[PDB]
């Protein structure tokens, strides 16, 4: 019989304690949490805040009660831990209604304290009535009450990440106007700037203001004058601060643990601090990439949820199975668009230094002859030696979360991108085609590991035309309706075996057509005929649509 | 080095021929390729089929996904459709040729010959048949035109379907979508094969929500009346406008056996791990070749589209000599839209696993296809069968309105990549509230079949349970009392859950204990609990719920 001490009573800390009991009768488990619920779902927050949640009581999935009594738990709420004593091994916990103070003993102490938002020093911020970060039942009770009070015409969201896009969202639907302001080019760091051009450009049809790179400099008149770094001026009748986590590890740091990335609480593979009495799981930690197994904090909850059913049985089950680090696979809902990525993306890898290469491949989320076939694009990153998968992200109307989780899935087991066109995945016409968009980009993705074709991206292509490179474009004339990349050459893909006298043997060539596959035959056609020739990757969908003002008519 | 040109004739421009084609073309320009079609159209869309009659898919056209013309030109191939391969000259190395337009016939030499035939439907010898007027089978356009024709002209208000494989459901489905009132016949005690019968239970259930009438364990006997009356094996008669046929699918390999080229399981074509048949110069790939199925790798026929594409695409690659990726076998993936739910399959079901004196272990859960605070979440059920030793997954079988067809790809992915039930659980989906749970199904049935594995839980079949009642086992229903107006298990005895550490005292200590609740959570955490105060104990696998669609006529109220 051990007496086990969880800190924090949500993702990371609900999951261990009700494993722990599962594997032990005998333990005294005490969770102790600061705030006044446990297991609330953090997630369906902004749903709620949207009107898309409508039942306040649905967000609150078990209640202290339940859960107690279900698994003989010691559960106690509005208690803050303020002190560990690791060398008394006991924890000093406070109540929050009476700020009285008492020491509990532990034999092992497990730390899910997750994390907390990032307030920048902008002049002003205290004079703020209508702030909001987001992160708690409280903290979405005041944001609410505060909608139903004043009724806000305008709200400005700061930190274009994945809580902020979600709250864009979700205002917007109330029927609030919203101006998102980034720091960045793009909103969403974890994906590659020409798929947010795609998000970006989404978002503008549902009428979202987006200002990038430019930050607030200033608020004015009580919140309600948003003073930016470039000179305009937002004025707003409510501000959504979403711009970062951060590990909530003072109580480790206090503690004299050691700390890591980004001030995260340091563990090795079985979640043990430096001290070892005590274990840290959730958004607190500092994880290994799955990928390059870079140290790095992953704030996710499908993660804190699998470390703490992890860590209980390190404490009380079978065999160690050790954590292997995380890959980072997340999915947002952005308006009518579902955005998923996961693995490293194409700015990280080049900030370590890594060679990759890239597809962008658009299929259908379904067979075309089946109705409501709607566009999913896959961009892969991988090495083109090994084949080795370094990530992949994907969007589209539908069928994005089946795809997103298929290549996860192979990332995880250890697959090259040569082992994708040989998953056999379910066909029938309304849920895929013959070969899905997951086998196709694999097949794309082996063709230039394989030394088949070789592509330029859209990042590249208007330098190499300007340096004497010879553009064809393969699409049909009905195509072109909506422009071409300044200095294509039509030739349709069904003429050009019969026009080749017209493709210059000296040059090299470049082929473009509308998303990339006809090029790929095109550009077959002429590597087999002796030619030296590219296949613009993604086509002239991907240039015209991270590249807008550069479409020629 | 390098490669030198030859001639290429292909057998079949659909599935399997059209993609070995196009491949071949994107390796080679100075090949000549030759494709041989008895048909009018290549390429055309025959999984559309169904969806055409029912009017769901609205434009014949769309089926026809590459024309001959287009498709010529972008490939510069040699496509000859209305011609029928009627010979292989193996040691000649030509093929006749029918030319069926012109009834003109002539010798095409080949270098390299690709035989995808398909697979033709059964059409069995029932009394009767050959003067129905109103029996269709469906395997092409023509087949289709005619059907739908006969809809459109003759106006049926009810349709019999005999065979309620995937095909004969699909039909079924479609069929009532246009109005006609509709009886399936099917001779086993379950449509769909693939499918265990607890889940096939499910399955019934939505069937006959949309007014089909199922009939079970009954064959046709005869055809009286010109087709308009099917008279059953039983001895009952069903009056009818139309007879669809849909009993099964058998390989087109009569040019094979002609040729003399070896023959495997069930008449298929027999070729080796490079879909060479027993002529080193004649190829073979589609439903009409025998097949490894990945799991056991017992030769077998699996007719679908995924590994005729598949194969015809890795087959392209082998003639052109890159034999480092070689065919792995099939998993047999299938899915399956039934009115409002979908059905999906992959590796071998407890049917297959008996007849192959397999040991197993299965797992029955039920779980959201999203989080449940979220609106419109609705359950999914998945069974996932594996090794109780290993962990090895044999297969998996998964229903429910929505977030069905994700659950399969991700298994099917796990278990082409030799992942265990124990790796399940670390499958890192995505979580968003609108597309998942914190713990996805996936990692939910990978953990239930973990703690089978580790040993953590013992449990029983809905179909051990009421013989186990019977001998004297002690049977507690942990469900709220409320919860048991919905019917239970004869012999229960009722204990909720929360209450059950308060009234440990009432448990015997003198009898096997098992455990139920509704979908078998609760029964398993408090099988947990009883094990742990040193009861031996053991939980009911999918719960009431399970129990009560399988054997309804069982449930005590
Ligand atoms: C609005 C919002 C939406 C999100 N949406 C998603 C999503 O869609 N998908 C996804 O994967 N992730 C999402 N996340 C992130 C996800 O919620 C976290 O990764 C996950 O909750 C981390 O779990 P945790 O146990 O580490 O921390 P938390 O779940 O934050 O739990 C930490 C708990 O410990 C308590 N605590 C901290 N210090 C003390 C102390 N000293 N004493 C007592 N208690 C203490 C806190 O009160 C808190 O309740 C979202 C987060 C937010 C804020
Ligand atoms: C109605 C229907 C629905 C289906 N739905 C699905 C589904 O949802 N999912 C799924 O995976 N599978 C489905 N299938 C099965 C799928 O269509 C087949 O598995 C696939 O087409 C088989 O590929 P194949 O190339 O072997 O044969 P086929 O596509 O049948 O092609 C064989 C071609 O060869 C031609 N041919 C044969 N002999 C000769 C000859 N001697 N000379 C010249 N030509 C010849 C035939 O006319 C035929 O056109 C369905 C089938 C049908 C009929
Ligand atoms: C729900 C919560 C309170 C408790 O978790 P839990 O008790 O593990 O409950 P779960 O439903 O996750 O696990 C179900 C258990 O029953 C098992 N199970 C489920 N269905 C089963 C079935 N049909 N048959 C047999 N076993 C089954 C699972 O294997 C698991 O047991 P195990 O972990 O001992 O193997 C906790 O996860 C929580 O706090 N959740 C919300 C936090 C969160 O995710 N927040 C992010 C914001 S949305
Ligand atoms: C369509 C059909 C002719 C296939 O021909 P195909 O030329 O292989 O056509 P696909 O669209 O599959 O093209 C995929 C090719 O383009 C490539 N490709 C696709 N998207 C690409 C992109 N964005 N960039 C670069 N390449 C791309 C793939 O890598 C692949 O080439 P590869 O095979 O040389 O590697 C054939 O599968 C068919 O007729 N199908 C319908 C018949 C059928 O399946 N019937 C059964 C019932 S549905
Ligand atoms: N001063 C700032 N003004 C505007 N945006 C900012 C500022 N600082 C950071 N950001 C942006 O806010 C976003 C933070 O999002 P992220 O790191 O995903 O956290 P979260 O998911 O909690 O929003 C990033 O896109 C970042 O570039």
């Amino acid at each position: 019989s051990r007496k086990i001490v969880v800190v924090g009573g949500v993702a990371g800390g609900a999951s261990v304690a009700a494993r722990l009991r599962r594997l032990s009768e005998e333990d005294e488990i005490i969770m102790v949490e600061r705030g006044e619920y446990i297991s609330f779902a953090n997630c369906g927050l902004p749903y709620y805040i949207g009107g898309v949640i409508t039942e306040r009581q649905k967000l609150l999935v078990q209640t202290v009660e339940r859960m107690s009594k279900r698994f003989n738990l010691d559960i106690r709420v509005l208690s803050e831990v303020v002190k560990i004593n690791k060398e008394e091994k006991t924890i000093t916990i406070k109540n929050v209604t009476t700020n009285e103070t008492y020491n509990e003993a532990y034999d092992v102490l497990i730390l899910s304290p997750g994390a907390k938002p990032i307030v920048p020093s902008i002049p002003g911020i205290e004079e703020a009535k209508a702030l909001f970060t987001l992160r708690n039942v409280p903290d979405t009770d005041r944001i609410k009450a505060y909608i139903d009070e004043k009724k806000p015409r305008h709200a400005t969201v700061i930190g274009g990440g994945f809580i902020g896009v979600e709250m864009v969202e979700n205002l917007r639907e109330r029927g609030i106007e919203v101006t998102l302001v980034e720091m960045a080019n793009q909103v969403m760091p974890p994906i590659d700037y020409e798929m947010a051009a795609y998000v970006h450009e989404h978002m503008k049809n549902h009428d979202v203001e987006l200002v990038f790179e430019d930050g607030v400099d200033a608020l004015e008149e009580n919140g309600a004058v948003v003073r930016l770094k470039s000179g305009s001026v937002i004025q707003t009748d409510m501000l959504i601060l979403a711009i970062g986590v951060q590990p909530e590890s003072s109580l480790a740091k206090g503690a004299g643990l050691a700390l890591g990335v980004r001030g995260t609480i340091k563990v090795n593979e079985k979640f043990q601090t430096s001290d070892p009495h005590i274990y840290a799981i959730g958004d607190a930690i500092e994880v290994k990439d799955f990928v390059t197994e870079t140290e790095t904090m992953i704030p996710l909850a499908w993660p804190a949820n699998r470390q703490g059913r992890m860590l209980a049985d390190i404490i009380h089950g079978h065999t160690d199975s050790l954590y292997k680090g995380t890959l980072g696979t997340s999915v947002a809902k952005v308006f009518d668009l579902t955005v998923a990525t996961t693995g490293l993306n194409e700015k990280i890898l080049k900030r370590l230094n890594i060679p990759y290469e890239v597809v962008h491949v658009q299929a259908n989320s379904h067979a075309g002859y089946y109705p409501n076939a709607t566009p999913v694009l896959i961009k892969l990153i991988f090495n083109k030696d090994s084949g080795k998968i370094y990530g992949a992200q994907t969007l589209g109307r539908d069928g994005v979360d089946k795809r997103m989780d298929v290549i996860a899935t192979a990332i995880k087991a250890n697959l090259t991108v040569l082992d994708l066109p040989d998953l056999e995945l379910s066909y029938a016409p309304p849920y895929s085609s013959a070969k899905d968009p997951v086998n196709m980009v694999g097949y794309a993705a082996s063709n230039i590991v394989d030394g088949f074709v070789d592509t330029v991206q859209w990042h590249e292509i208007d330098r190499i035309v300007e340096n004497g490179g010879y553009l064809i474009d393969v699409r049909e004339p009905n195509e072109l309706k909506q422009g071409m990349i300044k200095g294509s050459i039509n030739i349709p893909l069904d003429e050009l075996r019969d026009r080749l006298e017209e493709v210059p043997v000296d040059k090299d060539i470049y082929i473009t057509c509308q998303l990339g596959m006809r090029g790929y035959v095109a550009a077959r056609m002429l590597m087999e005929k002796g030619y030296k020739v590219k296949n613009v990757d993604g086509g002239f969908k991907l240039y015209g649509t991270v590249l807008p003002e550069r479409i020629v008519y």
